[PDB]
């Protein structure tokens, strides 16, 4: 059965106005800035964007990737799609 969501841990996350995006779970640095309460840091594969989402928007990517990881025209996504099939647990600071 399933745990919580921990650092690491790969998603589609969900953003308004936006398709399913392949993402990570991320870690908070040592001095960095704390998520608020129930949320999450959220690191988007391909942008390299960093949002706070709450588990409502976060879709495990093994359960996911039939219906959601696919080419898509938006900036970055297929970019984003090939950092999480090949190296999701890279440095892309
Ligand atoms: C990938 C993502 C949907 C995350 C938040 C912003 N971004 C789209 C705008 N560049």
């Amino acid at each position: 059965m399933p745990h919580a969501f921990k650092p690491g841990d790969l998603v589609f996350a969900k953003m308004k106005g936006y398709p399913h995006w392949p993402a990570r779970i991320d870690d908070i640095a040592d001095g960095a800035v704390k998520p608020p309460p129930n949320k999450y840091p959220i690191f988007f594969f391909g942008t390299h964007e960093t949002a706070f989402l709450g588990p409502k928007d976060l879709f495990p990517y093994d359960k996911s990737k039939d219906k959601y990881g696919k080419p898509n025209k938006r900036k970055g996504f297929n970019e984003g799609l090939w950092e999480i099939q090949n190296n999701p647990h890279a440095s892309y600071s």
